[PDB]
């Protein structure tokens, strides 16, 4: 379709127009995120036994919760925790792709079949369905400056005012609020009780008959008596509203006359629901908003939602509530992509002077400079058109295909500022002869490069969402790039170009640029006599070319292997695990620790530290912690010393001193929960009916025959919590009876007392919070404070404790695991350092099975799907490099010459491992997307080379030794063109600092090394792989001239 | 019609056409909430709610018959069961309320079949027995002892006022306010006073814009991008057909 | 039998704050009535798959219905997906005299 | 001249037709009642009868 726009410069011109104007729109209306949803489906279903131990959780919620999981669809894996914190957390994790919403439901289908046969007080709490990511989302601290107000106030606020307005704005998949809303709290005084001789079964009766809300109908109500004037509502008991109005409530009247109140026995308290969880930003109290992301977001757009549902609520606040930003894997997600389109215009102004530098034109210089953003600008209509978002993989892609489309842009113009200076054709005739000379190739070229990169958009499992991401990027660059080719690019070849007389190279005139010409058309005559030189020698270099790949695979499989490489993402976090008990103040001491590290030895790169008691990734409990570090700008820590790998690693090194705890500090996986790197995940199955006791030993066993192994295994350990001494109390029902108590009377108020117990709700300010009544802290601290509780049988005398209880200290686990349904204990670790995850795995497999009868084994997680280098992608590639020959075999019609191209891939490889090896860079999914972009640019410089050369035999009838040469001489300036164009356009990235580096270096590196080497061995190598290949294969032939049809 | 039932005393009646369709008859002026963002309560939203009104009156230049679409406080009846007395007299205060509540509001028991069908049982005093204050009285209940103990024994009633649609929006207690946009100014407009005048409001009281208000329509708005384009894109064509920058414009 | 306080601080609050995490949600709206009667009313985005929008809802209905008081749940909560304006009415009335 | 008519146009969505079939609201005072509004009710379906 040239030489008709070529004719058409303005109907051409429309074409780009209206492609800019697509993508234009597409820009905008698409999402900006940093990767696409690669996480499988995550649903979750989360109950809380309130005061229950772990078995009575697992044997009273999280089993009757599982085993009511059925016939519910592409279910890969049920994986449940218990905890004698009294909470469930079952976590069906849904196959890829799978429908979020359709997931969500059936999981609940299933469990409402369960809901009645949980206990009342579990179904009272609520339980709760979600379908969320696992890793946080952002953090929203929530803090007082004007000093007014406690930690406890400050989560309530919140909690009443700031959460339940943001778990209801859409891509929320859950609120975790650090602290708690209030709860009207009644603090037991047990000898009050008993002096007055009362039992908590009684202040729970009384607070259950008094603070309620009675229904009680009309006043001249349907059906009324023929004649009613008046209607209205009658009211009754209404719900209290404060401290007061609870503690007035009436326990007794004395036969004296005396009144016993709910204040004289027990203090009366606006407190928190629970108490476990406890906020620190740089130790200033503090609250605030945990946000998780339901399965399948949607942009920084749920992060954008936000402010909107914030920051309608700044000036509603209190005296001194500010909120503050802690934690924010956002700023990162915008600051990283912005920085690439930046690279994206250097290596747009770049070009432009390569372009300038070798065509001296003013105007020529701006064709090209004109193609680019419209090929680019296109490409986002098709992303967008297909369901793709403008993401960090996206944006390099496009940064990458610039030396894909640029390429194109330049052999259009050159072959034409060629064919100019070679025939003396006025612009307009002369691109007629020009393109309809190097069309087909073009075609062609589009058709060999994507048979490299569209396999790629298949596809394995996590991993495959990533390439997809590029194969479809390049692609659509690549089409549109060869429209643009045959529409664009002429059309403005025709009318923009000034034309060249009849012989002149640009030789004599003016200052550089002649002296440029002068070299140049002298560099040119070295080079083709240099080749015309080897010709004459059958490759020696054939030899050297098999040691290029010789030494091109040592360096391979000398490379280690990688995914994606961790960035420093402006923030990280820090690991607070204790023994047990471990009170709440142990761990408090131990996060003050790590507290006073990140301000006192580590000012200069931390901002701010949001750290938490009482709340660990694993789960609740006093024994755990966790710190939310955030640090300082980018640019006010340069050097690697003030980047995070280093940061974690000095802090970590650091906290080992800690006597009696768990700490280290670590970097963000890199995004999700795509953190699939780092090891294993190996769980045991109590197959059998074996019990606890057995799998504890089971695995105990595994685990000291796995530290045994340190060649090729280590650092195996269970991810749990060991058994911690727990107070059995035997309830002697016999002399119960005997003494004439009632067994329902004295569990609620052992189980109240020392638990608590939800009893019922109350309005505190407009809003429904809830009434929990517990012992007073001073009585349900010790063992021996059992016996202090008295309760009352039939006759009337209040019965102590110790009358018909015996207690003992006992073992058993504060986290019961079951995976699949049976119990299970989890078990993680690394991959030997020389040693791969697959063998590290096939000796685990080994290993556990020289365990006892009935236990076993399964992989969950980050080890059920395993990767990429290793597995299959190797058939990818070994297809691509036969769906590669096809095409070749098509553009040339032969069986042979095709391989006449092939063979250079070897020589961008070399390169861009080198450059790889070079600088501690490792096998990553970018090198290879670089790699393939390597190839790919290779495969077009020797295609046309060879092109060229077949074009000069089949038109004219010169031995292949005699137009080869005189091909490679006409293409060595658009090889060079696009080769220092590219090989400068990506040198933005492989110098960056700071801020999504760890990418951009990968994806430059590799393909800067790798274009270098390649466009220098190419320039030699080509013209030889084409007269050996053509020497080698055929049979009546001249090696001579032959001439004329 | 609407003209003739203005006659009626005490009744607010009006006949009005169907908006022309389903509810896309985001036709007809606005749909403001007012909200109470602290815990205000329900008194102080109707006062801030009375003072807006009160306001919006004031304007009738760029505003008009802005009133809100709920219903007014109407005298309730409190009861107030004395405990101490009830306890002391040795009556259940289940059994009294669930006496209460039955005899006046009715109580679904529980179903029985009625000709192969399930249907419910409703039991509730018949309607000479609560109709009236004084019939209050009437009711009996039975203590421990066996002695039925009247309601006035224990109860104390009176008036009080209260509201019969108690509001929400978001989550939060709302209050609706409807009204439309005076007769050549725009909705736009009518809106940008009604952000201003919720402004001078109470401390704690704030708004927010629901249904047709959220929205808000065509020509004024984007549509001008619309043509403006395909201004554009007709353009380019005619160039394409006719190969002139110029002649497109012809 | 209930009022317009008892019906909203017993029902509706409790009904409004177990709803989250629920998609495209644009703003809910409910009134309550001394009539003894609660209405939220969830709207989603245009173009919302209604079928999925009206689970979601009621997921989060559950999470709630064993907090509602007894005589409540008996009555049966009912949750719809509905325009507001009426199709069709279709009257039923006697022409023979002999029933009310 | 075009331009004068295009601002001097109201504006308007879609108009009102005639759908064969309208409505008429009807609300009281309080408590006011079952009788009170029927006893309206009838002074309605009256006019449209009479
Ligand atoms: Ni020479």
């Amino acid at each position: 379709m040239p030489n008709f726009f070529i004719d058409r410069p303005i109907f051409a011109w429309v074409i780009a127009i209206i492609i800019m104007l697509a993508g234009g729109l597409a820009i905008l209306k698409l999402p900006v995120a940093q990767y696409p949803t690669i996480a499988p489906p995550a649903v979750t279903i989360s109950a809380s036994y309130p005061g229950a131990d772990a078995k009575t959780v697992q044997d009273t919620v999280t089993q009757v919760i599982e085993q009511n999981m059925n016939g519910i669809d592409n279910l890969m894996y049920m994986s449940s925790n218990s905890d004698s914190t009294g909470t469930v957390q079952i976590t069906l994790t849904f196959e890829s792709g799978t429908d979020a919403d359709i997931a969500q439901v059936q999981v609940q289908n299933k469990l409402q079949l369960a809901m009645p046969l949980l206990p009342q007080e579990v179904q009272q709490q609520g339980v709760s369905v979600e379908k969320s990511s696992s890793s946080f989302l952002m953090v929203v601290g929530v803090i007082n400056t004007d000093g007014t107000m406690t930690q406890e106030d400050i989560s309530d606020y919140v909690a009443a005012n700031m959460k339940d307005a943001i778990s209801r704005t859409s891509g929320v998949g859950d609120v975790q609020l650090f602290g708690s809303q209030y709860a009207m709290r009644i603090w037991m005084n047990p000898n009050e009780l008993n002096k007055f001789q009362l039992t908590p079964v009684d202040v729970i009766t009384a607070i259950k008959a008094q603070n309620a809300q009675v229904a009680a109908g009309q006043l001249g109500g349907t059906p009324p008596v023929k004649g009613q004037q008046l209607n209205a509502s009658i009211i009754a008991q209404t719900r209290l509203t404060s401290t007061e109005e609870f503690g007035k409530i009436l326990l007794k009247v004395n036969q004296d006359g005396s009144r016993v109140l709910l204040r004289d026995v027990a203090k009366i308290e606006l407190g928190g629901e629970n108490y476990d969880i406890i906020a620190e930003f740089n130790g200033q109290p503090a609250s605030g908003l945990g946000i998780k992301l339901a399965t399948g977001a949607n942009a920084l757009d749920t992060a954008a939602a936000i402010r909107a549902e914030l920051a309608k609520m700044e000036p509603f606040f209190p005296s001194g509530l500010k909120i503050v930003y802690p934690y924010d894997t956002t700023p990162f997600v915008k600051i990283s992509i912005h920085e690439v389109v930046k690279t994206l215009v250097e290596a747009i102004i770049l070009v432009f002077l390569v372009m300038y530098l070798f065509l001296q034109n003013f105007r020529a210089t701006l064709i090209p400079t004109i193609a680019v953003p419209v090929v680019l600008l296109g490409t986002f209509a098709v992303l967008a058109a297909f369901g793709f978002s403008i993401n960090t993989l996206t944006m390099f892609g496009m940064v990458l295909a610039i030396g894909l489309l640029v390429d194109d842009a330049i052999v259009v113009v050159e072959n034409v500022e060629r064919v100019m200076a070679e025939e003396g054709l006025p612009p307009k005739e002369a691109t007629r002869k020009s393109m309809g000379q190097i069309q087909g190739a073009l075609v062609g070229i589009a058709m060999v490069l994507s048979a490299v990169f569209v396999p790629m958009a298949f596809f394995g499992g996590s991993t495959g969402a990533i390439y997809r991401q590029f194969s479809i990027t390049i692609v659509s660059a690549m089409a549109l790039s060869v429209l643009v080719a045959l529409i664009l690019t002429p059309a403005l070849c025709a009318t923009m170009l000034k034309p060249i007389a009849k012989g002149d190279h640009g030789e004599g005139k003016k200052g550089f640029f002649g002296w440029f010409n002068r070299m140049f058309e002298k560099s040119t005559h070295h080079y083709t006599d240099s080749v015309g030189g080897i010709l004459r020698s059958t490759g020696r270099y054939l030899v050297l070319y098999l040691i290029i790949v010789v030494g091109m695979a040592y360096l391979f499989v000398r490379l280690p292997s990688s995914f994606l490489p961790d960035e420093d993402q402006g923030v990280f976090m820090t690991m607070v695990q204790l023994p047990a008990g471990a009170t709440q103040e142990r761990t408090q001491k131990v996060l003050n620790e790590v507290t006073h590290y990140y301000l006192t030895k580590e000012k200069n790169n931390v901002e701010s530290v949001f750290a938490v008691n009482g709340f660990g990734f694993a789960g609740r409990g006093q024994n755990t912690g966790i710190a939310f570090v955030s640090l300082k700008d980018w640019a006010d820590r340069p050097g690697e010393e003030n980047k995070v790998e280093a940061i974690t690693m000095r802090a970590t090194r650091a906290f080992s001193q800690i006597k009696d705890a768990m700490v280290f500090a670590f970097n963000l996986p890199a995004i999700v929960e795509l953190g699939t790197a780092t090891g294993f995940d190996f769980e045991l199955i109590d197959q059998a009916g074996l019990g606890h006791e057995k799998l504890t030993q089971a695995r105990n066993q595994l685990l000291a025959e796995a530290a045994k192994h340190p060649d090729m295994l280590t650092s195996v350990r269970p991810n749990g919590l060991e058994d911690t001494p727990q107070f059995k109390i035997d309830i002697d029902q016999e002399k119960a009876q005997a003494l004439g108590v009632s067994i329902n009377d004295i569990n609620t108020t052992l189980g109240a007392a020392w638990g608590g117990s939800y009893v019922n709700d109350f309005i505190d300010r407009g809003r429904v919070k809830k009434v929990y009544v517990m012992s007073e802290a001073k009585y349900r601290m010790l063992p021996d404070d059992i016996g202090d509780w008295y309760v009352r049988a039939a006759d009337g005398q209040m019965v102590p404790f110790s009358a018909f209880s015996s207690s003992r200290w006992e073992y058993g686990s504060p986290r019961l695991e079951r995976y699949n349904g049976l119990p299970s204990m989890e078990i993680l670790g690394q991959a030997a350092p020389g040693k791969s995850t697959g063998e590290a795995m096939e000796l685990m497999e080994q290993l556990a099975s020289k365990l006892p009868t009935g236990v076993g084994y399964d992989w969950t997680g980050m080890s059920y799907q395993e990767r990429l280098s290793g597995n299959q992608a190797p058939s990818l590639y070994a297809i691509s490099l036969i769906v590669v020959f096809l095409c070749l075999a098509a553009l040339y019609e032969s069986w042979s010459i095709p391989f006449s191209v092939m063979l250079v891939v070897p020589l961008g490889v070399i390169g861009a491992l080198l450059a790889a090896t070079f600088r501690g860079l490792t096998n990553d999914v970018y090198f290879q997307v670089g790699l393939l972009t390597t190839i790919g640019l290779s495969a077009k410089n020797a295609i046309l080379i060879v092109e060229f050369a077949k074009d000069l035999m089949d038109k004219e009838g010169k031995g292949l030794i005699e137009a080869t040469l005189d091909a490679v001489r006409m293409r060595l300036r658009p090889i060079l063109m696009t080769s220092l164009a590219f090989i400068l356009g990506v040198m933005p990235l492989v110098i960056s600092t700071g801020a999504g580096s760890g990418a951009q270096n990968a994806v430059g590196t590799g393909v800067m090394g790798g274009m270098v080497t390649a466009t220098v061995l190419a320039i030699f190598f080509v013209p030889v792989f084409f007269v050996v290949v053509r020497r080698r294969f055929s049979r009546k032939n001249e090696d001579i001239e032959h001439s004329h049809t």
